């Protein structure tokens, strides 16, 4: 697999001219207001990835937060209420144009209880993740082979899993829910960023 | 405080021309497939009420529903995830302008755990709402005067509290934020009657 | 109120030519292996109720077995299960004609989550039953006054609770599962004899 | 194995003139309501199987719910609970001539706290179930040979565990309980479906 | 009451030439290591207490534990487990003829999960003893007159508690059982200042 | 009680040429980042309190901030570890020589559980403070006289506290721990500000 | 190893004139009233051991029974707490010179949480044994080879371990607190058998 | 790898004229006040170990104890909270200069919630470090090979990782706070010591 890495951005956005684009990001940790973005991987849906470094305190990525704007492609995330929550709080810019494979899974896979994305990968396309045990410094100037191999991973496959999911959609009649989920998702990574992350705002207690 | 009891539906909408409609329910139980609605209190924000007695498996109200469907005229509720759903589930229509006075102080009492409406009155109205200790059987065939002023005391108050919600939201630059979760309540409520009623469809787990 | 207390055995069935009698008991304790019966409440449903006193080591209260194995006479409960565990346990016989409170309690009052009688009482029949803080020594030789007024007033309204249980059920159709779970509840106590007391036989786990 | 699959209902009774059958099925998840039934399984106890693919919306089954209305014909369930309250949801005949061997297990395996088929028929058969680990989509079009196999596995035993526990009911003397509880089992299933699906009607509290 | 205060020791043991005294302590917390002794109350069954200040640092009093080491008079406690292991702790003297009254609570009293002084007195003789909401410092050179006829409370009914507890273990044939627990206590005591207070040494896991 | 309120800031430093100050924030909450800053209390030791109302948006004080910064001023706080937080949030001076009365509590009330502030000067000084049960909007720009005297109470008796916990410490001879641990505070605050508020950096796990 | 099967009784004593004795028992459950006594292994401490399988409904076990009553005798058990509930529940005598290789583990191998006999026997003794996964019916007229060799290794390995936590207990200076809690261990047992099975009779609460 | 194992003490300190030395300890258990310390590790950061050997009561080791107290030596532990509070209660000086890899790890390592040594030496050094499952008697006079090379195993990395964590603190401009945090961790281990090891002192509740 070819995986491009960056310092950065991309340089341009000729790779990119589609009407969905995957995206994951790593961080140091769960908390946006202390553990700074370091990657930011993107697929055109090929076997091919970009892999984009973020430098300590960086602000800006125009190429990036060009293609996170545009309100004709679809950003792909798995559990994007994270990706969303860093990318707004780094750049500035909140997508809302957004599919999750994870409320996609929770609205069809009603038959388990597991929804991440290894089983969901294993279960749906018969491809085998194998996931990192240890954990790593993503921080480091130079990632390794291994890192940027994981790193690439978490992109490849949304494409194919978007596709299955919005079939199961279409035949358990969820479609408009789905929208409907798609749609708030920015909003819910908002209420994190404010101060709201531990509280389900909707529950009555 | 002059209460007006109805069976079925209003007679006319004579006394809802008007911009909002304080809205609330009674019901035989939390579950809306099992526990029928019982009574439904209106009121135009002004002194009086009125309190409609529902039959045991009446399937239309077109006066009512007709003001539920009334794009032009805001819902208030408070707690308003049950409601629409148990309005829905019996009369097939779900509203879609609406105003929830517990998302209102979940985004602005922060300073608080307590989000009921009877502190939530006492707070903002130095209003004392003695709620009912006992409970009882709503669909009891002609309702006590106990309960029907129990019943009525439940919507007097919610204009007062959503003109000083909206003080609140505008004071603390939330308005945004209210207006997506109020957007988003009716398909959380349309989610509870699908199935999703103990899940936070949102969580990471 | 007039109560009449017995040592060992009612003196003869002339107050109990009906077709229901309310039945409670007094023991020493919850597990039936350990803590003995001490005394058993008879009502006829009419304002007098009899109270009998059970001695230690009493195999036999021939009066009173024969009404509680007079299939003619249903005999009242609040949460039967212990009642007919104990009752088996002390007498060798296992009523087989029931009718529990807090089973049609938790059949009908589906609007709150407080099954028991004082509850009950207040709600149905606006009547206040004082039930005594303190424990007390039931095995005693002499029972005061008001531990015999105490044991009575669990006796006394039994029958007035099952005539609106019976009309609840009839209302919201649910004859047939009442009739099915007093039909079980005797093989219930009798689970708890062999010694499932702790397990719900028919869970998942 | 030789496992015949059906679309809809089986062709005939010709297979299943026999005193007692094994009945299992397949969902899309846990909740009747939500989750339609996609497979039935049947064995005659012999080395064969019949697997019924169940149509979405299918509101009949002739042969089969006349095999499930026999009351000559005791239909063995593991967890007969969800089987029953799904099979009655689906088709609107609850079958009244049961026995599951979870609850016979919980009646004489007392020695462990593990029920589950797998370690049931490894206990008393020495036979190993293999039970796939991925979940899948019952309701594909066309279902795959590990799956007709592994929902053909679910009903080739029961016969023999009802042998073994009917002899070990009447070793520890215990038949008129497990009678008792297979008698309310579907009154069970019925309250499952009426909503009363998280709440133990026997218990206390 | 006529309650003496000494401090130190007690003068002689001329009030205490008797078959049984009841002891209880104050200290200044619940760790023996860290809180120290400050006070040891006595009484000879009679309308009379004697209240003893222990100095800091004090580790000796040698008419209190001569009363203490003399086998022929049973002390009586309320938790003895916690005042023997304080006893011991301070004055290096560990009684071994014991009576607590907790114990014979949880042996007699099985209709009640209260096992508190207050309510054990307030059951078994109709006495009410007021117990100070405020915590104090015991420690205080100059106890007040409150703390004084507090700390006497504790004592003035432990006797009559025996003899009442001693007509119920006789009835109901438990009096060898709560020997061995009072002969094994001082030995509990002691495992809790050697290390395991926090360990039942006795429970399988 | 003489209550002097200001808006922003002290006019000067006339009534503070001492050696300790108590002092005591409000806020519309618990989390710095998203609640702020609305009232600070201070207090000389006598009977008098200053309350400085606190602007949307105000980023100094200098005479307040003076205060905070000078070294050779005590401040008093209870429960410290939150008012260094967002006092620091706010203005950006962390002040390093503190006294916590909640830290002094748990060091020697160690016979009780309760460490609040109402328990506190109930206890060491008989002295009822009655804390108001409905919350407030503390960021109204007129506080009522009710929030004036609830606020000064928080800061009228922290000197006396301070005293007592001296003596009390000395006693029990803890000064040099009191002393690390009010020297470690602000570190504890700072982290609190950076992101490790739920974390008991100090634990095993 | 040889391993000797009998049943009901041994034949007679003459491999048991021996100082110590160790037992283990086999049941149907943990529950002394409703799981019967199926299988009693002994042990003189050799390469060899006896295994006695019991009957239904037998009482007597005389030269068991002889050995189990002779004082002279220390009977070895691993958590003894329930052999000895059994043993005097099924003969009616409870043995009472005792030393349980748990409580001795729990007084010296202070250094983990793991007290079970194949952790004890790995670390001890370096030896391993391999403890059955699947749970098997210990109440077969006939038991496998496995059976019998599993029963045997629950008792070849007692001596060995008691002479080593008898060295431990030496070395801690222990000796005193083991002999006490062996002294109570079977009045423990029999406040099981009455009724306590599931209460610490020492604790607080 | 070189390990020299010694008795009481060393013999002298020729091998430790460095400014750092890494220390870790192996007790009977983790209760200071009853388990006695039994190993002293240390190493001079390069691929050896001096391992010593406690004898039982021994209150003196003068090498060791001035290798302790020596200022300019930062004493190197991972999780020091037990390290420092066994030794101050064993020999009576407690180290004033330490470093912690845990609180580091906590500090940096923020990606994570595994902060073990062996995950710790896996991920930033790729070393396997084997920890023994079965624990062992530490006390034993004679030490195995094995355990030899454990207790050294515990101390030949922490100089590499104390290089490596202070390089994450400069990076993530954490120093003052990792400073601050080990200046107080001594008194962390003084309150354990004092009768507060179950309390974070800092907590609100």
């Amino acid at each position: 697999t070819e995986i491009r890495v960056h310092q950065g951005d991309l340089p341009n956005l000729d790779n990119y001219r589609i009407d969905a684009v995957a995206v994951d990001t790593e961080t140091l940790g769960l908390q946006p207001h202390r553990d700074r973005l370091c990657v930011v991987q993107l697929s055109s849906g090929d076997g091919t990835a970009d892999v984009i470094q973020i430098a300590k305190g960086q602000k800006s990525a125009p190429n990036l937060v060009r293609l996170l704007s545009d309100r004709d492609i679809t950003k792909i995330f798995h559990f994007g209420r994270f990706d969303l929550a860093i990318l707004a709080h780094t750049f500035g810019v909140m997508p809302d144009v957004v599919f999750c494979t994870k409320i996609a899974s929770k609205l069809t896979r009603t038959y388990t209880d597991r929804h991440g994305l290894k089983e969901i990968c294993g279960e749906l396309l018969n491809v085998n993740i194998s996931k990192q045990q240890q954990s790593s410094d993503w921080a480091a100037e130079t990632l390794s082979r291994a890192q940027i191999e994981y790193a690439a991973s978490d992109v490849l496959y949304l494409h194919r899993l978007k596709d299955i999911f919005e079939e199961r959609l279409k035949r358990e009649e969820r479609e408009s829910v789905a929208k409907a989920c798609f749609q708030f998702l920015p909003m819910r990574a908002n209420l994190d960023l404010l101060g709201w992350s531990e509280i389900d705002i909707f529950a009555h207690s």
